């Protein structure tokens, strides 16, 4: 319809359910998540700390949640291979339980008869696609795909754009992230990441981030070409890259921000932003672009070395995202 | 008195600070299947509340070493297996909310500990709250229970109160810090929805039996208080807001009075006694169970007032299990 | 109904926001000394606590501009010089919090406006709290406050308690986010020393007369309420725990079923009622008054209980404004 | 002795007062601050959100705070050129207002009365000094210095390091730094600093700097090799630099390391600190030293293009400068 299916209704799952919910040409058949009720997941989808109410009729009965009179079913697997993506006639199902990111263990959904799978994460063997940078190397006998991440969807369009223009030789980023679900609230475990499991509305974080790599994996022209690391900081959700660019022909930054600005305000249209106001994070809550070029805040030291700024919000322009790429998978 | 930690989060770690700087306590073994020792001593050493270890932390193969002294760590889900006979523990300090009750916290001296002390409220294990009930230890007790933070805050202040004018009934809120149970952005909770939401950007009602178990550790309050809490952004430090209809009409003079000399006299330690202009912040590593807030209490009629008595949810209460410990080892 | 706004921080904005999207409402004017044109249009377009502006916002030499109404903007330190009399301005909506009295006030008038309404409480002007004594309000009266949102929040539902069971007495606590008097990191505030203390790091203690002056607007309850806050670090949102000893037995269901009939039916868009898992950010944006929290209150005995509402301290009391605004107009 | 006065009680007042009460061979004479009274300043000085409460007895009379016996008289002058230095004796006024930067406007305090004026924020006419990287370049004929800003400590010592042992080509640096006092509780009038006006605690908030630009005064070598930015986040305190830069020769991360380590166990002692643990914020409050690298957050993209990463303590690592530039320049 295309009929979508999300397991995991976490962070992303609910909102690509709240958009996806508001696609016309998206019908959303089912959600999975073992870790919670079906009058829970009601509740959880109603009310939203960050994005705030839901603005709809939420219910349930039974066996579905209920939204503006759309019934969804729920199950609650924790083996996804057990799914009824098959006589529910799903098409495709959208992984977001950060748990299922390999292609033979998204292969379970498509066991269970879903038709392709797209996952909400980066992979290490799923191709991967970013929206206005290579979805349309996307071809149709691929039926498991990746989104990236959050991180990569706002710096690979940027990159591209500075790429094309003028060329970049090289570079190292940085992004002062949001806190995110799998940080602590006070000090507590967190063994395959230490600094993660420190208090997280108390503290400046570092974290390593495989994000500026993989935007080699989606423009092969940088690959090798960069690299960086983040710090998670006590805002609840929106983040911002900080990209430090060496670049092979020499400009001025305003020659940078129209080039910017014209590809926000053309093939990058809705994806690349671009601001020249006194913007804070807060600016950017429930903002649907991968990437907001931040005009004003950025800095150009020498004609090819510059530090260019992009805002995202991580949680819900990346699920737009989501909505798209299963958007494109269908026509396509 | 020899003693082992069972569980390594907040109450552990910090029991395990405190119990290191008493002279007459012996940290002899750590348990914790989560954590390996390096990231024990990580895990000890820095502390984002309550700053660094000032002492030599590290580690080796079989233990963690602080200042010189080996501690032994374990890591079994199943505290009954624990060499707590071979390594001759007096008590069992139980940090892990786990094995709150009598038939669970017995795996403790099945294992070979003498006794047992739990660091949580406990249905079937006797409570005791140092400067309330305390007395009441007797030494055939192998399996005892600290309470809560809460009611070590509330209970000497409700004991003063009642013991002077009379508590007819009182009805509590506290401000709490927000807690390890807490999510950093809204995520399931499936026993506590609002308790789910994202912490540090919410005020999140809560119920809480603090106010309840007040009544066990002094029975003549039995029925006579309850009350409910608010979780909030900080990050440690609470505040018991309590409401009471009191006996005897009194002033707000003759209440401060009467605390006061408790504070400087029999509860001294327990309860604290200030009138100046404080904030939670203020109580950050504060040892008192109890520090009563003048200046902000208010009393609106003569049998019927609001009192104010901050508290370091962890620190206080952490000092209060290893003052516990020693007291049920000098009975 | 022409009118003007006085100073343009957090509630002068927001009654902005709302005043534009109702229909018998024309805003005319804005003043504030502080800001120039193309500042204020940014500070009111963008919002940290309650979004974007969902309109076109500009601004020219001697206006801001908000989807094609051109708001005139004037720089008057002494409201006496401003030009409503030739703006005919039919109120002055002041809320700059510093002529809040009769005397003050009347600088307004004095340069024209018909009528003044105070976005804060008042010891001399009239005091009125919608759904509480609006129809109070008679048409000879030029000055007039709209309370405090604390007192917008306590007054509707203290009036519907009272009315049902008879409020004895009561002690309120307002747990109350953090507002622009506040400091980022500790610094001087001389006439409140605990507010001077890190805005975001602190549970602090604070004196509020929002329950006292709820015997303003209900004379039967003078003298019957008073209570405190505690501000803690959440942005906007704060929510009133009030304590009540009541004159007629009741249970906490009659009490409930008492509440929603109220916010059902008389005090419909004033007071509101939930029984859901609610937590502060859930009434962001909410133009209630007052949200009674059925779930989170608690009933110890038949005459003491208590009762918990929330409210979104800065839209709440904003949309009161408005409403307040457009029923001395229609009067 | 030396004898110093402090202008101005506001965060460095309060702290380089902790800090000097604890030196021996300094006396602390006098503090003014007009925005406050005496029984108002034994407040502000015993309690602490942020470092905790004083560790010693804090008092008041009429006319002084006094603190474990020493009295130090507290005035209230808005023109510091009416305050008694001179017959009070005081060798340097230490100014932490930001208010009276410059030299003719420092100038005041000598005027007073006192000998020497050390001013706690950079200046643009002021010699500047910085602990470890120029103190040496000062000579005793000069009467009016800065000991710069916080960032400007933290960047210096480490952008010296790394110059001498690798030479900088160019530099561009990120500090994300804890939220400060001129910063605004909820949205409120900032007209020199829109985004500075942004509620603090809800948001990250891009902010100028010209702190690394100001290491091109503390060393000349590097005029004009150095600019960045600041991203100010909602913690209460310590503060992050991260500098990416492009090196004349060579290197591995594994030699980046050693040669700061050797520097921060050496020559730097005591202002450049070192570390590999899986440190955050709140593990450096209180820290005294300038510059703590964080040898495992940094990352090498390429032989001449790093990204590296240190803490400061913003407020106690600058304080403890203070009087250690007080120090120096009594000796001197
Ligand atoms: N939140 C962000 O800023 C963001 C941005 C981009 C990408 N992502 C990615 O999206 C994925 C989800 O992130 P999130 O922030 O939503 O986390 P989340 O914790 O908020 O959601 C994860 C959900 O999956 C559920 N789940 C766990 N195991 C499951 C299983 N066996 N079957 C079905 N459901 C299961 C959990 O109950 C939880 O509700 C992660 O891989 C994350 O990296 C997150
Ligand atoms: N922190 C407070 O404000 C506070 C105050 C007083 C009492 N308490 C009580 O103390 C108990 C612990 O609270 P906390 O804040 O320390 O929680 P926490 O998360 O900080 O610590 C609990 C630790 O126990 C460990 N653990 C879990 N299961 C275990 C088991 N099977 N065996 C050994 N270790 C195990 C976990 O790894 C975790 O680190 C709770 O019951 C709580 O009610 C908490
Ligand atoms: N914000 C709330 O939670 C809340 C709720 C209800 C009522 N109130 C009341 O409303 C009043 C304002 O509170 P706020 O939170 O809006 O403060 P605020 O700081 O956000 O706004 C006050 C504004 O008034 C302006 N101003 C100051 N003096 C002026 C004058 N001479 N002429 C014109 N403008 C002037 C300032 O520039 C400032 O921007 C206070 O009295 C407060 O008690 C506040
Ligand atoms: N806080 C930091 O992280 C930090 C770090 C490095 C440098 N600095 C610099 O130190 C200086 C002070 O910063 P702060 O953070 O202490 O600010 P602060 O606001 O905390 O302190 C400033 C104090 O000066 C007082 N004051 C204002 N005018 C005065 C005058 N006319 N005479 C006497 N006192 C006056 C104020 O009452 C206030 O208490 C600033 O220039 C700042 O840039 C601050
Ligand atoms: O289950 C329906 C939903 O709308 C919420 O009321 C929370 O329980
Ligand atoms: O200084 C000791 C510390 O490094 C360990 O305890 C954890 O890494
Ligand atoms: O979009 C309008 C906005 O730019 C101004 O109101 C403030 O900069
Ligand atoms: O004025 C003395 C000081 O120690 C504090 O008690 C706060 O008033
Ligand atoms: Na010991
Ligand atoms: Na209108």
């Amino acid at each position: 319809m295309v009929r979508v299916a999300i397991n995991g209704f976490g962070r992303i799952g609910r909102l690509v359910m709240r958009i996806a919910l508001s696609r016309p040409n998206v019908e959303v058949v089912a959600l999975n998540d073992p870790f919670i009720t079906n009058d829970y997941a009601a509740y959880m989808f109603k009310y939203d700390s960050t994005h705030g109410r839901y603005a709809g009729e939420v219910s349930h009965d039974d066996k579905h949640i209920i939204v503006d009179g759309k019934k969804i079913a729920t199950y609650q697997e924790r083996d996804p291979a057990n799914l009824p993506w098959g006589s529910s006639n799903v098409d495709i199902a959208i992984d977001s339980t950060g748990v299922f990111k390999e292609l033979d263990t998204a292969q379970k959904h498509i066991d269970a008869g879903a038709k392709k799978v797209v996952i909400t994460a980066p992979s290490s063997t799923a191709p991967m696609f970013v929206m206005g940078v290579n979805e349309e190397k996307y071809t149709s006998d691929l039926k498991i795909v990746s989104n990236a991440s959050c991180t990569t969807n706002c710096l690979a369009p940027l990159a591209k754009v500075i790429n094309d223009a003028f060329g970049i030789e090289e570079g190292l980023m940085t992004t002062v992230h949001s806190l995110t679900a799998t940080q602590k609230t006070v000090d507590g475990p967190s063994h395959k990441d230490w600094r993660g499991g420190r208090t997280a509305s108390g503290n400046i974080i570092p974290s390593s981030t495989g994000a500026a790599k993989a935007v080699g994996k989606v423009l092969p022209e940088l690959q090798g070409k960069l690299t960086g690391m983040a710090f998670r900081v006590p805002t609840v959700d929106v983040s911002v890259v900080d990209l430090t660019v060496k670049l092979n022909k020499e400009t001025t930054y305003d020659e940078i921000k129209k080039v910017v600005k014209a590809a926000a305000e053309g093939k990058l249209k809705g994806v690349l932003g671009y601001t020249e106001d006194a913007v804070v994070s807060s600016d950017f809550l429930g903002d649907s672009h991968s990437s907001i070029f931040d005009a004003s805040a950025g800095i150009q030291l020498s004609p090819k070395f510059v530090k260019l700024v992009s805002w995202y919000d991580n949680e819900y322009g990346y699920s737009t995202r989501v909505v798209d790429l299963v958007e494109h998978v269908a026509k396509a």
